[PDB]
């Protein structure tokens, strides 16, 4: 799982960013201090249900 301030952050990426690319993903990883693939999962999973 991903803290409350990882979710928000990507929710409002998400929201911005629908299908962000390689560059995106790695920068949002930064910035979380998560893996790109689990950035990589969130995006999908969060499609994947929207």
């Amino acid at each position: 799982a991903v803290t409350g301030s990882q979710t928000a952050l990507l929710l409002r990426a998400f929201e911005k960013d629908r299908f962000p690319g390689i560059a995106a993903r790695e920068e949002l990883a930064r910035e979380t201090g998560l893996p790109e693939s689990r950035i990589q999962i969130w995006f999908q999973n969060r499609r994947a249900r929207h």
